[PDB]
């Protein structure tokens, strides 16, 4: 599995790419049977046509922003979490969400499941 | 309690960082589950059940010079669940050192912790 400094490499790349906005490079970095719970608490989407529509649905806009805002802490069995905070405009109104993502890796340094925390009490209206 | 809420869940977290920071050992046990897990650090086999997690704390905390301090907001679910980055300074080589860490935690019907997993690993610790 990855290492922890991997991980950490891999979980800020991710971040990387959420705030630049490349869906397909998102979808490349997941495994084919992949998860996402996103927020947490709600069904695991799976498929990877149903990944890229989920990313698609979130970052279509383009004007979604997110950086980390603490490092990622990474284990030594290919999984980590890290702390940030995604930017966006919702009905016109500019807000902040503060969200954890807890990801685990698989042997080929691929995301096979990621679950994002947050809800509503993380929403900040700037 | 009930299931906790989002809010409630924030709450329950940032009290177990305050009885962390103070090491009220008694205390941070009757938070959990009479037959919770605990996996810290993940990737390590898990502990079962108030007698071990009690052992597991006094093991790490009971010496003192352990602080703890949330470093970010406690993100909730609305399952029961959430997760929380913060930073424990203590002593390492007579100075002080400080490790970034993130747990999360699932709670019960009644309010208690049920499962809890520290993510952390020697990447994460760092000096002055
Ligand atoms: C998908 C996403 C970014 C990538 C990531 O890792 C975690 C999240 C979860 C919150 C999403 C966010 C994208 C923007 C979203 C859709 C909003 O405008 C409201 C909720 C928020
Ligand atoms: C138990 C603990 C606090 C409560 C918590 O929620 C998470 C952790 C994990 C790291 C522990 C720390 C306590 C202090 C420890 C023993 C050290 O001096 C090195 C590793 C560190
Ligand atoms: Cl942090
Ligand atoms: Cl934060
Ligand atoms: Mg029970």
């Amino acid at each position: 599995l990855p290492t922890a400094q991997e991980v950490q490499g891999l979980m800020a790349r991710y971040i990387e790419l959420v705030d630049v906005g490349d869906i397909e490079a998102i979808v490349q970095m997941y495994a084919d049977d992949a998860t996402v719970e996103d927020p947490f608490g709600q069904p695991p989407i799976h498929g990877r046509e149903q990944i890229a529509a989920f990313y698609r649905q979130g970052l279509g806009g383009g004007k979604v922003r997110a950086c980390l805002t603490g490092p990622v802490r990474a284990s030594h069995n290919g999984c980590g979490a890290m702390p940030f905070r995604v930017e966006m405009v919702w009905n016109g109104q500019p807000c902040a969400l503060d969200v954890i993502d807890v990801m685990r890796f698989d042997e080929h340094g691929r995301i096979q499941t990621m679950q994002a925390y947050w809800s509503e009490v993380n929403l900040s209206v700037r």
